[PDB]
């Protein structure tokens, strides 16, 4: 009855659904068309494609799993991306707002290039707020699960466009100085040290935790009063690390509280910070790993600590430092999604190989600290 002059064989042309907001139009493309030229063709056919300067827009191949969506490169041909008839591409603004929690706790929205890695977005953030040394910072989620691989994209790590991230200064021993003369700065150091102890990222023995809590009582309640500060008074979850919340700790806390005497709030904060910094565990990033002991088939949980100068094994119950290796004496390291391994060359016999789901975190920390020592050499 009638033939169609528009028809091209399914094999010689690509038929793609182009989406812009709620608008969707099916368009036909020669498969060798460069992404840059396909955008021009879209601008000629979809009026909502003209909603801004032409080079502000690009092509995004979406997926039902958002972690698999990808931006197309402007110099590539469409058929490089293995597209087939019926696939859906988004004509999409290349920059997008990223909400970042600033160092003063407020949230600032920052336009970033949505096709880039977390490192690239961190650099854009630091540029906007005047931070030249972006290597002193990183982005983390605020839901462990919060770590982000800065060599990968937010998207492939499950971070969608709605989520606010935290700009976080890395730990520096040089960022600290205990002076009762600056009360505001003393309080920030106190709250940082206290929160690390209470949330267990600074692992301490049960005896030490009750000592810290004794200073905490002086700070929060003033000198000990045996009428008010009696058995049952304390909400022990606010004074002891999660894993160490035990009724038998209260009597020890009150003794440490009593031993403060009439110590002032300022002086108790100084002493809290000093006690924390006096521990070998202070400032160390710890990972709970599982070790294989000779002569036991059940693996042994152990705390593995990474610092700027060494790697350290710490007993999980007593928090005693069992063993230390200097970063200088590590020959190589390896990480998989389930394990982490250290090779010490001829410094010892056998590798140190542990089960953990945070091996990549550990490896990047070691690699980071090793580069710093190198950059300080040349």
């Amino acid at each position: 009855n009638n033939d169609n002059p528009l028809f091209k064989s399914a094999m010689v042309a690509l038929s793609l659904k182009i989406s812009i907001g709620n608008v969707v139009k099916t368009m036909q493309f020669e498969p060798s068309t460069m992404v840059y030229d396909a955008c021009r063709m879209i601008r000629e056919r979809i009026p909502e494609a003209l909603a801004g300067p032409p080079n502000d827009f690009g092509l995004f191949l979406s997926d039902d799993d958002p972690k698999k969506g990808i931006w197309l490169e402007a110099g590539k041909a469409l058929d490089y991306y293995m597209l087939r008839n019926g696939d859906t591409m988004e004509y999409r603004k290349k920059q997008r707002p990223l909400k970042i929690r600033m160092l003063d706790g407020t949230v600032k929205t920052i336009m970033v290039d949505d096709s880039k890695t977390v490192t690239d977005m961190l650099m854009t953030i630091c540029a906007r707020i005047g931070i030249t040394n972006h290597d002193e910072y990183s982005l983390v989620r605020e839901l462990e699960l919060n770590w982000l691989d800065h060599g990968r994209t937010l998207r492939e790590q499950g971070v969608e466009e709605h989520e606010t991230l935290l700009l976080r200064r890395k730990f520096f021993y040089s960022d600290q100085n205990v002076d009762s003369r600056d009360p505001v700065q003393l309080n920030l150091l106190y709250v940082q040290a206290r929160d690390d102890i209470l949330n267990g990222s600074h692992p301490v023995s049960f005896d030490k935790a009750c000592e810290f809590a004794g200073f905490q009582c002086q700070i929060q309640f003033g000198p000990h009063n045996e009428q008010k500060h009696k058995a049952g008074f304390l909400d022990l979850k606010d004074f002891l690390p999660k894993e160490e919340v035990k009724q038998k700790g209260e009597r020890k806390i009150f003794q440490a509280h009593k031993n403060c005497g009439q110590m002032s709030e300022i002086e108790a904060k100084v002493r809290y910070v000093k006690l924390a910094r006096s521990l070998k565990t202070y400032g160390v990033s710890f990972f709970l790993v599982k070790e294989k002991m000779k002569g036991k088939n059940k693996l042994v949980p152990r705390l593995l600590g990474i610092t700027k100068e060494c790697v350290m094994r710490v007993d999980e119950k007593t928090k005693e430092v069992i063993q230390e290796w200097s970063l200088t004496n590590i020959k190589r390291w390896a990480a998989s999604p389930k394990s982490f391994t250290l090779d010490f060359g001829d410094y010892q016999d056998g590798y140190y190989s542990v089960q953990t789901t945070e091996g990549e975190q550990i490896a990047q920390l070691i690699a980071g600290y090793i580069d710093i020592i190198l950059k300080k050499k040349k």
